[PDB]
């Protein structure tokens, strides 16, 4: 199971790793990805999860938004989670650096309430555009089922730890 994690509540834990490796070495039962509403998975957790599936993942989600169209921003999907998970909850926050409406952050993140325990990246965090601190409050804020986050950054895991209230 999930070892190494910082508990920050009751429910939420967080460990400064790269979520591929957390996610091959636990097999856990969801890992959530950082999509977008197309499923495009491109770069930052998507591409990385994405290449760790050999594209096994990006070829499941364009049957996904072929049959389905897209996500809403706020919005998820549960797919498989291949060689990495049972499920990949792909979750869309909203995305900052396209001028998306940072409140839908919250809605995104109501979608692990769905998940008794998941792994997890900061939802609008890195090339999304959102403030990090920020991501994690609205997470312990909303999230009530067991979330383990991966936070890939070491500097930005430090800031995250140590601004926590
Ligand atoms: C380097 C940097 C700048 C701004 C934001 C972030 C960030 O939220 N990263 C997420 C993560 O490392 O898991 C990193």
């Amino acid at each position: 199971s999930f070892s190494g994690y910082l508990k920050l509540t009751d429910n939420v834990y967080i460990k400064n790793a790269d979520i591929v490796e957390e996610a091959k070495k636990v097999k856990p039962t969801v890992v959530v990805n950082a999509a977008n509403v197309y499923l495009k998975h491109g770069g930052g957790v998507a591409g990385a999860l994405n290449k760790a599936t050999n594209n096994a993942m990006q070829v499941e989600s364009d049957d996904y938004i072929a049959t389905n169209g897209p996500l809403k921003v706020g919005g998820s999907c549960v797919l498989s989670g291949h060689n990495l998970a049972k499920h990949c909850l792909h979750v869309v926050g909203p995305n900052v650096n396209k001028g998306e409406d940072i409140q839908l952050l919250k809605s995104a993140y109501e979608n692990f309430n769905q998940h008794e325990v998941l792994l997890a990246p900061l939802l609008s965090a890195g090339i999304f555009g959102a403030d990090p601190i920020h991501s994690l409050r609205v997470c312990v804020d909303t999230v009530r089922t067991n979330v383990y986050l991966a936070v890939f950054d070491k500097n930005l895991y430090d800031k995250l730890v140590s601004s926590f209230l």
